[PDB]
């Protein structure tokens, strides 16, 4: 009991794979955040009685989210950290690795329990993404591609959209994205505050 679910990674990144600048996001993208929330939150209606999605995040990502938005509402939050928090203890799930998080969620949210887990998301940390790209249950990347070389100091660790990884990672038809995300989603370039981005969904075979 531990191999059940695929992991999905969700990320926004520039075409040079930049994702972060001063333990923050190098952009301010109200719509993009709104997609993140909607993807990360969606549970099919029949399952929305009992089921919640899970968001897994590195410790530096936890801190870098404005305090008023923590925990991410309507999703089971787990922060990955070797400490043995200390979190500020406080009823926010904690684990020292991606697999220790999964084990905790299965123990905590089992057949028995009131709440049921629907999908599991890795929402970041470059360090946590690195561990997720190595994990053999990671089969899906919901990527927002930012068409600008915004200066970054933290990078996505694997060039999954580049030719050297193109036999492993495959970009899906937009209708397959909408279908996976349960909603109609903007297709093509979107422009908030000065640059174009778009929503992509990438997969690999387990
Ligand atoms: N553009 C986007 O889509 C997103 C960008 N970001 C950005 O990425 C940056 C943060 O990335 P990064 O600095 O790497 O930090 P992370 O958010 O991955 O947090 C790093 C810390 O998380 C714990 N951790 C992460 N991975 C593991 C692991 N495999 N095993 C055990 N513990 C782990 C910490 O442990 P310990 O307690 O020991 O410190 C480690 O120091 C920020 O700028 C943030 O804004 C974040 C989310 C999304
Ligand atoms: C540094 O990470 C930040 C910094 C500030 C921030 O502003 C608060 C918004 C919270 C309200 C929405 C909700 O309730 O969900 C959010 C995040 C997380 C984030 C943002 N975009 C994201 N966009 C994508 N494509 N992927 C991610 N993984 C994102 C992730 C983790």
């Amino acid at each position: 009991m531990n191999q059940q679910k695929s992991l999905t990674l969700i990320v926004a990144l520039t075409t040079s794979y930049g994702i972060g600048r001063s333990n923050s996001l190098p952009w301010k993208l109200k719509k993009e955040i709104s997609y993140f929330k909607r993807v990360t939150s969606f549970v099919p209606t029949f399952d929305s009685f009992e089921s919640m999605n899970v968001v897994l995040m590195g410790r530096k990502t936890w801190e870098s989210i404005p305090l008023q938005f923590r925990p991410l509402k309507g999703r089971i939050n787990v922060v990955i950290t070797r400490n043995e928090s200390l979190d500020l203890g406080n009823g926010i799930h904690s684990a020292k690795s991606l697999d220790h998080a999964l084990e905790l969620l299965y123990r905590t949210y089992g057949s028995e329990s009131s709440v049921q887990i629907n999908r599991i998301f890795v929402i970041g940390g470059a360090q946590l993404y690195k561990a997720a790209m190595d994990h053999p249950k990671l089969d899906r990347i919901m990527a927002t591609i930012i068409y600008k070389d915004i200066h970054c100091d933290v990078f996505f660790p694997l060039k999954f959209r580049d030719k050297e990884w193109s036999s492993v990672w495959k970009k899906e038809k937009h209708s397959d994205l909408e279908s996976w995300v349960g909603t109609k989603v903007p297709h093509g370039k979107i422009n908030e505050d000065g640059f174009d981005y778009e929503f992509e969904m990438w997969t690999r075979d387990l």
